[PDB]
């Protein structure tokens, strides 16, 4: 229930969405490429279908990943003249204020989200031209002339 609760807006679900998600990331192309070699040779086309799958699923996580870090949600506009605020980091050694930005959180889980983000979209790159690259090397390798 939380009497009083530690956190506000982001500190244990945006750490936990990506505990998760990031497992299914990696699952997910150890799944895709396994299953990309095994297919490549058998009919080709198994990788394909896995890989839109693959995609569209990623992306979705790719995007709810980049809008919780990104904030991008108000009550109401034209309403920002003064900070208030209980605390934000006041029980901390720190003593942190509020003002001249939104502040997601300490720099902790900041970095560590857009690193997955930037490595996983990294990977999905990779694995897209490898994919691609066969594609056609086995494409043009049939007619040859």
């Amino acid at each position: 229930g939380s009497e009083f609760g530690p956190w506000k807006e982001d500190s244990h679900i945006v750490s936990a969405e990506v505990g998760e998600k990031c497992e299914a990331i990696g699952v997910k192309l150890l799944h895709l490429e396994d299953q990309l070699l095994g297919a490549m040779y058998s009919h080709d086309e198994a990788l394909f279908q896995s890989l839109q799958g693959e995609l569209q699923t990623v992306k979705e996580t790719l995007q709810a990943m980049i809008l919780q870090l990104q904030p991008t949600k108000e009550a109401g506009e034209a309403s920002a003249s003064y900070p208030t605020a209980g605390a934000q980091e006041t029980e901390a050694l720190v003593p942190r204020g509020s003002g001249f930005g939104t502040s997601p959180l300490t720099p902790s889980a900041r970095i560590s989200a857009l690193n997955i983000v930037g490595d996983l979209l990294r990977k999905v790159g990779a694995l897209e031209s490898k994919l691609a690259a066969c594609r056609n090397f086995a494409k043009d390798q049939a007619s040859r002339k």
